[PDB]
């Protein structure tokens, strides 16, 4: 079973690279860029996890989709929490050279950690070398790139340039502060992606 996302066909069950634990894709979506003013598509994306994740969020099944994703709800912070095996994958549908991209994440990071109080030395470092990883690389469309939450507290990074799925991984991020601030990039209040979060919530509300 695979799902069409702008184009790029998803897996339903998925097990990320070097791992046996099969995934369930639970939402799918896509995030963008802009150049003065004009829009681009930027990425497709699926997020995936163990399904036990549905009996963990038993508390939303039922309720409205628009109460799930609203500001203050509750249900961003159990979503992220939920101590199951979760993952990412990211379709490049336009190009980005590797270093824009890790100093926009590099962004994205310092500002949620920043409004926690966790951006200490430690962190501050860790978001550098991330930076350092993906400078490197360039991500031409279809482009892949894994991220693979095995607890919640590090994160695995697989990238295909060519476009496969990778079989190794290329990158861990094992600072905790950081691990949890990238998932709430995707699945946050401020998440850069509603559509995948919508998608999601419509999910385990199901
Ligand atoms: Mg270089
Ligand atoms: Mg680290």
């Amino acid at each position: 079973q695979v799902v069409n996302v702008e184009g790029i066909d998803f897996a339903t069950k998925f097990a990320p690279p070097t791992s046996s634990t099969e995934l369930d894709l639970i939402g799918h979506g896509n995030t963008g860029m802009e150049i003065e003013t004009v829009e681009i598509r930027f990425t497709a994306m699926g997020f995936y996890a163990e399904p036990s994740i549905s009996e963990h969020l038993q508390k939303w099944k039922g309720k409205a989709v628009s109460e799930l994703v609203e500001d203050d709800s509750g249900f961003h912070k159990e979503l992220i929490q939920v101590p199951v095996e979760k993952a990412v994958r990211i379709s490049i549908i336009k190009g980005i050279k590797g270093l824009p991209y890790g100093s926009a994440l590099q962004s994205s990071l310092r500002d949620r950690l920043v409004n926690d109080d966790k951006f200490e030395e430690e962190e501050e470092e860790a978001l550098e070398k991330l930076v350092e990883f993906f400078q490197p690389h360039n991500l031409p469309k279809g482009a892949n790139i894994i991220y693979h939450w095995a607890t919640p507290d590090t994160v695995k990074i697989s990238l295909s340039e060519e476009g496969k799925i990778p079989d190794e991984v290329s990158y861990t991020i094992e600072d905790a502060n950081v691990a949890e601030a990238l998932l709430d990039l995707y699945l946050g209040e401020n998440t850069i992606t509603p559509s995948t979060l919508s998608s999601v919530a419509e999910a385990i509300a199901a």
